[PDB]
RNA sequence: GGCAGGUAGCUCAGUUGGUAGAGCACUGGACUGAAAAUCCAGGUGUCGGCGGUUCGAUUCCGCCCCUGCCACC
């Protein structure tokens, strides 16, 4: 119906940006971005009125947000910067060729893909390419972004793009960039399932040393990241109903050997989840003594005592130890399974004495 | 899309999971020609909603509701 409204107003609207990419990648998304030649606000308001849904106009940005069902729609007016602007002018300010395409929702040309810069070819050849060599200089954050994209889609940077990226990092433009944008981009990165590869690309071009203070790369951390890779694989395989955010664990591994001050400050800027901060603060000190206690663990009940109060993240951190791996495994799918019948429980009750008694019964069952 | 706040009618605290609170409106009676003040007391509440784990969830976790702000595709 968007093309109908675009016809009545005599305008031109286009599905734009990564959405189009995700459409060509066979990925369905509930968030759609539009570029409209002429006023986008009136189009969004009319569309929202015809569907009888609340509209959220933003005149200063020239954009409007409206939610239809699960679909989150954002209409934007064509602009030549971050005179009327043609679609091509709006597409030329974008970062990568694969993000620079558009599809027309206008009724006559409906279904046609509009590619000016040959982004379709770069999507075909799995190439991450900038439109202009001045790209990274304008928006330094894109440095991460490209890598992140190169992480997710498993594509490869163009030689021009790569040289421009290396030259961009060498000038230290990553430091001059706003902290919030960078941190946000990293937060976007750690949510990917391929985020490990993104970390590999981060290590190759050494972008993490610039953002984080006092951070350096070594082999132990990397092998720890692959061990964590295997652990994450198995845990997300069998226990998948219990799944949590895995990226923050990698982030903890990277900052493990780093100073505690810069670590807490980093978690402060990144706005890490509570359990992440807790896992880190427990890792910096208590983890050593904990592991040493797990080494002294003989009976299953002492293991139960030294494990159960801890979160899942701590356990996954303990799975890095080869000696403790089969023990934690024994703890997960075996060491905790239990229930009790009626009569017996009723006899157990004949405050805290009840719970302690229960613990005594469990330690009686285990060993 | 991520991070705080959600506790009475309003303004607000509360973590090793273990049987909840302040200050003023609410009912009832002692008090009064009536009313209020004040006294005894006591509702001050499924501590957002729905499930899950647990002997037991305001707390652990998951999906969502609301409000405010930071961030922007």
């Amino acid at each position: 119906m968007v093309g109908q409204i675009a016809k009545e107003m005599g305008l031109r609207a286009y599905i734009v940006g990564g959405v189009v990419r995700d459409i060509l990648l066979g990925k369905e998304v509930w968030d759609v971005d539009f570029v409209v030649e002429g006023n986008a606000i009136e189009l969004a308001k009319e569309l929202a009125r015809r569907h009888g849904v609340n509209v959220h106009p933003f005149p200063e940005f020239g954009t409007a947000h409206l939610k239809i069902g699960k679909l989150k729609l954002e209409f934007a007016t064509a602009r030549r910067e971050t005179e009327p602007a043609s679609l091509k002018e709006d597409l030329i300010r974008r970062d990568f060729t694969i993000n620079a395409m558009a599809i027309s929702v206008n009724l006559e040309d409906y279904g046609t893909l509009i590619d000016y810069f040959g982004g379709l070819r770069d999507l075909k050849d799995k190439v991450i390419r900038v439109l202009h060599p001045v790209s990274f200089i304008e928006d330094p954050v894109r440095i991460l972004r490209a890598l992140r994209f190169a992480g997710r889609l498993n594509f490869k940077l163009s030689r021009s793009t790569e040289k421009l990226l290396k030259q961009a990092v060498n000038l230290g433009l990553l430091k001059e960039a706003p902290r919030g944008r960078l941190i946000n981009e990293i937060k976007l990165a750690l949510r990917e399932d391929r985020f490990l590869e993104i970390l590999e690309l981060y290590r190759k071009y050494r972008v993490l040393e610039e953002i984080i203070e006092g951070f350096q790369w070594n082999e132990k951390v990397l092998q720890k990241l692959y061990a964590l890779r295997k652990v994450v694989d198995w845990h997300a395989l069998e226990f998948s109903e219990e799944r949590i955010d895995y990226g923050w664990l990698y982030l903890l591994i990277l900052i493990s050997n780093l100073d505690y001050e810069r670590g807490k400050h980093f978690l402060e800027e990144m706005s890490a989840p509570s359990w992440v901060r807790e896992t880190y603060k427990f890792m910096k000190f208590k983890l050593g003594s904990l592991k040493e206690e797990l080494k002294k663990a003989k009976e299953n009940y002492e293991v139960y005592r030294l494990l159960k109060p801890l979160h899942t993240s701590v356990l996954l951190l303990l799975m890095l130890e080869e000696e403790l791996k089969e023990k934690i495994k024994l703890y997960l799918e075996k060491l905790r399974k239990v229930k009790l019948p009626k009569e017996k429980i009723e006899e157990l009750k004949k405050g805290k004495e009840l719970g302690e008694r229960i613990e005594e019964l469990k330690r009686e069952i285990m060993n």
